[PDB]
């Protein structure tokens, strides 16, 4: 096993779903392929110093390095992209940190990304989005955008179920389609490729429960879930159905005059949350026309997949849009972007990616205090025009800085 | 049969997939669910003036009404949506176009318009945008927006191949998966639908190559395959590559440096033209970022349903995108937008989508000179701000129009 624990950090645990960080705790983090070379370095420094101003020295975190992607092979073997060692030590210490990571061409394995998703059941995708005032966008009133996508991470066409086109299991699969049901939809069976497709009661219901939690605690006014739900009608429109009852039978809510849409009262608050829904291609629409319309959103994995990387595109984000996998028993928070080997090693690209999912981390752990610390920092760079090749491109009249030099720079306005 | 024919028109006739076009064609029409009733006679007015202002009165379109959706129902019976009457029609006179149409819910049919697309076998949904000066928009600079995207039509999940949960037939479909062909990869076997994305050698070729000759004959520089390939290897990946050979084999594109970049060469004009692939998600950020990096698009069926809401939107066209699905034998063009009962009857809404799917179908049919004076129409009407509600409530200074008013603008400005 080649991970070192750290001498003097402490181990997160639950208890009844409910976190004990200590005043040390150990944090794993992968450091990514590619451009992780430089944006890692830079959200320890800025995750460190935003402990030391917060909690003025009574908190520490141990980081503790563990591997994944091509930084595993030139460490564990030519063969080894996902140590079992890993999945192990994420499920221990509890919560982790990684940025982008290689998945190689082929050989085997499904995108390492998922791999970590699917085996460690990590079922939300929380990955909020929201305006940095600043920030370089093409759309005209980015401002209006607040919103927070919760993207089923456990099935739909991403579980990988399918065949080759021609191989003797597809033909096999085919053979069964017709002649043992019935099937006659598929036009050309021949050199046709397949795949499966599935969305369950358990899955999508554990899914748009948490949607609905997140917006009560946090006061937000809308869920829609989003679906394609009119030509899949049962994966996506039972998607749709089962999220509808599941906001009437367990938290209560009950009809807008004629429907289909449910109010459910927030118990802290008094505010009504509206449950409504929007067929999927009409949302890529209406989040670009009345974005002020829409807040907390529910969807499947592929829909998701795309609504995330809409969102992020409008609000100037590309580089700097955070993003967290959670599960009942952990969690693994990410840069969204890739690895963007062309860059790497030349401290340029934006580290806001893994830096804001470091604040997501530190708000789940219940550092707060840190936590808004570091969106007090990225609102003053970006606000002082002080920023990276990716928004100095862009903007009239900036201080181009590099990856590190940004995260000085987000310390300075801490 | 309750349609009655023109006494006056002529059929138009396929003789080696090249259209023969009478002076008096018979065109049938479908006149659409919802507002059908609204912007279907403004379409009709106005693509008859723009062949008389053109050819001066030697050509004359006779329409022709037929049916399908809530108006067929009215007509033949209460279960009657689609009749099989008109899918005859449509393959025999070649040519029609149809506003937006209602599909009942449950009601054993699917969504008649993917019934047409599928039944008659209109392989390309071909949807174009591009911005006309004046548009109300959300985005900074949408005049960069000049796209066509080509949508496999026949197949990809929409072939409707599903199962719902805990029925008899899904559990036979997962006994079959998992004792047979030894998937271990469902979360949530119980209580779990499936779905099928069939993706073919055949069926992604004729799509790719009707885009890459699409691509030669109006000059256009890139043709861009979007793909989630890296999660669905075999349906979208296979997507990818077969549209990478079918270019290098019947178009001898060749490699741009290292690759996977293609370049064909316009055998009619000595331009080369890119083709390229971008994961799907990253697309629906580079079409908002980098909008004058890409131009046509080749997609399969669910990528391409929400690429053009996308792109539709950021122009701001949602009430004006033009749309056709063609095959080998005929082509259907029609509104992209819902019925919207709301506003039924009204005379409100705006009938620029179907007014400019007939000038595609014009174009289509030859009469290009009546087609560049319906778009010279329409530039002319946003242009002097005269425009209808969805304009208006968002814009600084125009004239409110009812639909009819609308038409009779355009012709105004030819
Ligand atoms: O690999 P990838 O996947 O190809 O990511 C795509 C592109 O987005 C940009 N990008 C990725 N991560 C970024 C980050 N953290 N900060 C800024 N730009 C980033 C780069 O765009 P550009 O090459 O356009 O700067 C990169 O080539
Ligand atoms: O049914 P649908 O499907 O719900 O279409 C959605 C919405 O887009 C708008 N819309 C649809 N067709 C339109 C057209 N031809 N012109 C202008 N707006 C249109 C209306 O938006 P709004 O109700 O926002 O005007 C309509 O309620
Ligand atoms: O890079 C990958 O592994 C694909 C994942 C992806 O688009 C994502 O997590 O959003
Ligand atoms: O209205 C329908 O039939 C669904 C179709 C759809 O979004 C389309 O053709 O783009
Ligand atoms: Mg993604
Ligand atoms: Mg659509």
């Amino acid at each position: 096993s080649k991970v070192v624990v750290p001498a003097q950090g402490k181990k997160i645990t639950l208890q009844n779903g409910k976190l004990n960080v200590p005043e040390n705790p150990i944090i794993p983090y992968i450091e990514g392929d590619g451009i992780g070379v430089d944006v890692t370095p830079a959200m320890l420094k800025v995750v460190d110093a935003a402990v030391e101003k917060a909690y003025k020295g009574e908190r520490k975190i141990s980081w503790m390095e563990i591997y994944t992607g091509e930084k595993s092979t030139q460490v564990y073997g030519q063969d080894v992209w996902l140590p079992a060692e890993t999945l192990d030590l994420i499920r221990e210490y509890r919560v982790a940190i990684k940025g982008p990571l290689t998945t190689p061409v082929g050989g085997g394995i499904r995108s390492l990304n998922v791999a970590l998703r699917q085996e460690l059941d990590l079922y939300i995708c929380l990955r909020p989005v929201r305006y940095y005032q600043g920030t370089p966008s093409p759309v005209k009133h980015p401002e209006l955008t607040d919103m927070v996508i919760f993207r089923e991470n456990s099935e739909d066409i991403y579980a990988g179920i399918e065949w080759k086109a021609d191989s003797a299991d597809a033909e096999k699969v085919i053979k069964f389609l017709r002649e043992e049901m019935g099937v006659k939809k598929i036009r050309f069976p021949e050199h046709c490729g397949i795949g499966i497709k599935p969305c369950s009661e358990e899955g999508t219901k554990r899914l748009v429960r948490a949607a609905i939690e997140y917006a009560i605690a946090n006061d937000r006014d809308s869920v829609t879930l989003v679906h394609k739900g009119n030509i899949m009608k049962f994966t996506e429109g039972a998607f749709k159905d089962w999220g509808y009852q599941l906001a009437r039978e367990e938290f209560g809510g009950e009809l807008i005059d004629g429907g289909p849409w449910l109010k459910v009262k927030n118990p802290n608050t008094g505010k009504e949350i509206v449950i409504k829904d929007v067929i999927a291609d009409a949302f890529l629409q209406q989040i670009l026309l009345r974005p002020a319309e829409y807040d907390v959103i529910a969807c499947m994995n592929l829909n998701g997949d795309y609504i995330s990387d809409a969102l992020a595109a409008q609000v100037g984000g590309i580089g700097i849009a955070p993003g967290a996998n959670i599960g009942d028993e952990c969690a693994l928070f990410e840069a969204t972007h890739g690895t963007a080997p062309k860059y790497a090693g030349q401290d340029k690209v934006n580290p806001g990616s893994i830096i804001l999912s470091a604040e997501m981390m530190l708000r789940h752990m219940g550092w707060t205090e840190a936590a808004d610390l570091i969106v007090k920092g990225m609102e003053g760079a970006i606000n002082a025009k002080t920023v990276t090749y990716d928004f100095e491109r862009l903007m009239d009249g900036a201080k181009l800085l590099k990856c590190s030099e940004f995260g000085d720079a987000i310390i300075e306005n801490m």
